[PDB]
């Protein structure tokens, strides 16, 4: 395979599906990327991942720069050899992270004191190349919401600035910019002149993919879909096109429909592990007393292990009672449920029935 | 298959091996039984606890009986449904756990509060008919150490009764009495007239089984094994014999060496969530930081699949981390690492050469 190729197979209206190939394997779009946090998708063994249909997940920079440290993972073979998963790894460029979690801002960068370190530019893309990614982000900066339009600019004219430290330092590292692609983050908040100057701006600079950066900051649905609407077209056609951090199922049909190919986040695992489950009638909180002798399984059309082999009944009990083997359960059950959402969205796509798709899903699901 | 039937295969001194078969499987003896404490292995599925070698689990009675219920889990189908696990369960009786983790004790019983509930003989057998047991034990009263030889006659001579109670309740119902087996429990502290008055007692009763009860209670190894040294042999030598909460792979050892078929301890599952994981070259903490750059497996000749893919490195990182991903590894590792050390102490009395391997192993180990 290719460092790097982004193939569109079908379309239907702004909606893409296709393959990404990279040396790792090929990733089917649209797609959806478990999220690895401390070099694991939590509860889940590699193989489970990959079990559940996922072709890439991702790893967040911010706390494998913490622990167990990038040079650290780099001594050991990097992180696909740790972890044991061989697949692609998408990884982000920790600026998100450092700024919800953790500081000083500067045009250099950023400092900050662990939950003293620095990230800049040059330091991010570093990381990522110590942590051996396939698919690296630009070092960028998530502008707060609500942003008044000169903040917005400036906060977006400094990202755009990084994004081109961010490219210069990439293609200056030759095993990196041979093995592993660069995406580029759109910022510019809600602001359509804003948003299109950032789409100028990084395809002068060029990227393998586009992210739409800033969304899903809490300015909720209509507001993101809005913003969609103008943001995804201002981005080179025959690439990639990512939103960070998106999301609910309705969230991510929406945004396919708006001409985003990929998707992160921890939702599925994180609420899994809290108790809520995806099914296609909506989600339920498993730890409800509803469900204490509920024999069914967590989706009634699931082709998942869990719901296979374990009841309703039986992984109430385990939430319940704060058992591992719950969280467990429940993870595999909810990325496996994003896992189907995703081949349910690049069938129809491929099928040219991806609107009625669409129009079926949320009826029942809501 | 039949409801019971113990056959030994070979024997070396007081060792024996053979397997126990029952309607829902084959257990192989010596046997280390991982332990399932509220329906679940702890981190593992069970399908994972099958793959380390495991014929046979505990259920531990006094959690089940607080949540989710036996009521409950009988109108669900039973424990070896509810919880996915289709080979033998032996059920503990509830009192030893009760006495330690929640009391008023008298001759019908114990009354308690949950960490308010009831246990007596026909009580307990009861909840064991409800799960589903395919080996049940009697309800007991485990003796605290160090006992008087007044008091630890008097609770001996009360188990005594209590074991005749056991009995009568287990054969009173017809479909336990035709598809389970029951054990009793010897007792009597380090008393060897009082472990004699009390083997009599059981035998006269008649069990398909007996279990060492009043053991790894705070006596420690050398007079653990003194008390087995006498005890065992006054057991029926036809019928399996069970050392209840034992241990670590030593006591294990020794404890075969004197006679006894059958194990149970936490500290596989336990401790390996805590971080040490067994090795044949003795324990290590996989949280010391000697572990945060090794890439070797935990044991270099562990067969399991934990040692197969992963290093010391990650495993310490999950574990100072606490991620699920390690309590998951740690336990398939340690429950994999007592089945193997089970398995060379079948084989190696099998061939006639026990002995050599106890001395073998104890030599490696310390
Ligand atoms: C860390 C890489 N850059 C980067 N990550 C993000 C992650 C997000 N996550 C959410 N909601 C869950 N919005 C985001 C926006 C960005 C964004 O604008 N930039
Ligand atoms: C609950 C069934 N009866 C019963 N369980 C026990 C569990 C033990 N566990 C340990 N050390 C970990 N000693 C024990 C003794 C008994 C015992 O004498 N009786
Ligand atoms: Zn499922
Ligand atoms: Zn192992």
């Amino acid at each position: 395979r290719p460092r790097f190729s982004f193939s569109i197979a079908a379309r239907e209206g702004k909606a893409r599906t296709g393959t990404i190939e990279m040396k790792r394997g090929v990733i089917r779009t649209p797609a959806f990327m478990p999220v690895g946090t401390a070099a694991t998708v939590k509860a889940l063994k590699p193989e489970t991942v990959r079990a559940t249909g996922a072709d890439i997940i991702l790893g967040n920079t911010y706390h494998l720069m913490l622990r167990p440290g990038a040079e650290r993972i780099a001594k050991l073979g990097g992180l696909h050899s740790f972890m044991g998963w061989d697949r692609p790894i998408l990884t982000d460029s920790g600026g998100y992270q450092v700024m919800s979690l953790s500081t000083k801002q500067s045009e250099e960068g950023v400092t900050f004191k662990s939950h003293r370190h620095m990230l800049s530019p040059e330091r991010s893309i570093e990381i990522q190349h110590l942590l051996g990614s396939d698919i690296v982000m630009a070092f960028d900066e998530c502008t707060p919401y609500p942003a008044t339009p000169s903040r917005a600019a400036s906060s977006m004219e400094r990202s755009m600035r990084w994004a081109k430290r961010s490219r210069d330092a990439f293609d200056s590292r030759k095993e990196q910019a041979e093995n592993a692609a660069l995406f580029g983050i759109q910022q510019g908040s809600v602001f359509e002149n804003l948003r299109q100057q950032s789409a100028d701006a990084l395809a002068e600079i060029g990227f393998d993919g586009y992210a739409v950066g800033g969304l899903a900051v809490g300015e909720g649905q209509d507001e993101m879909f809005r913003v969609l609407d103008f943001s995804v077209p201002m981005l080179p056609d025959d690439k990639p096109h990512y939103l960070m951090g998106v999301g609910k199922p309705d969230d991510i049909v929406g945004a396919v429909e708006r001409g985003i190919d990929m998707f992160d986040c921890v939702l599925p695992t994180r609420s899994g592990r809290n108790g809520q489950a995806f099914t296609w009638d909506g989600p339920i909180n498993i730890r409800n007393a509803r469900f204490s002798e509920d024999l069914k399984p967590l989706d009634s059309e699931c082709h998942c292990a869990v719901c296979q082999k374990w009841s309703r009944a039986y992984i109430h009990h385990l939430i319940r009672a704060g058992e591992i083997l719950g969280a467990m359960l429940m993870t595999e059950h909810n990325i496996a449920f994003y896992q189907q959402l995703m081949q349910k969205i690049r069938d129809s796509i491929s099928e040219g029935r991806f609107s009625q798709f669409a129009q079926d899903f949320r009826a029942r699901y809501f």
